[PDB]
């Protein structure tokens, strides 16, 4: 009787979550919250995105649940655990990996038959991204501002567009002034952004 391909350690965590015949939505809120972490963790888009999800709601397929923990080195639930500290380093830490859960955040939790994400959801997320403990630098203000802008001018869905576009807008501009003194309408960046700098010149 040959060993198993996964360790007996690693398909015990699986079967222990699994609801009925998916390892679904609920499956993952419990594994999650056994990691030590919440749904709406930025932490939970690293374990998301290393574990291969596309939608935040698609079943986890047993095989991809397996076979990635493995290639990791894990069985168990500490060694998640552990892997998942690992990749919240690497989030606050490392510019690429950052920039790629920042976009990929966007299409993971983007609707089933949507093209855009709801504004409050955005919003949610932007307040996580663009704390200090993170890579990309900017004053609160500035951040402020792009909330009440949204909301003022009545925003309530927001492309993909406008996310991936706004992370190089706030890296170049990260300052209401320098928005004001050196934004250029004419540069091609997105619509949405030529109306807030319009919104900033407003409020000076
Ligand atoms: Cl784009
Ligand atoms: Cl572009
Ligand atoms: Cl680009
Ligand atoms: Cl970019
Ligand atoms: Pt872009």
């Amino acid at each position: 009787a040959h060993p198993p391909v996964y360790p007996k350690e690693l398909t015990q965590v699986f079967e222990h979550y699994i609801n009925n015949n998916l390892f679904d939505i609920d499956s993952l809120v419990k594994f999650i919250e056994e990691l030590g972490y919440n749904l709406e963790d930025l932490a939970t888009l690293c374990l998301a995105h290393l574990l291969g999800y596309k939608k935040l709601e698609e079943p986890l397929k047993r095989e991809d649940f397996l076979s990635t923990w493995f290639m990791q080195g894990c069985s168990t639930i500490s060694d998640m655990q552990e892997c998942i500290k690992t990749l919240d380093v690497k989030l606050h830490e490392d510019l690429q990996y950052f920039t790629q859960i920042y976009n990929y955040a966007f299409n993971l939790i983007l609707d089933p038959n949507r093209k855009d994400i709801d504004t409050d959801e955005g919003i949610q997320y932007w307040k996580l991204f663009f704390q200090p403990e993170y890579p990309v630098r900017m004053e609160p203000d500035l951040l402020e501002a792009w909330f009440r802008f949204l909301r003022d001018e009545g925003k309530t869905t927001i492309s993909k567009d406008t996310w991936r576009m706004l992370l190089l807008f706030f890296k170049r501009y990260p300052t209401i002034q320098k928005i004001i003194s050196d934004y250029d309408e004419t540069a091609a960046w997105p619509f949405i952004i030529d109306e807030f700098y319009e919104c900033l010149q407003d409020q000076q």
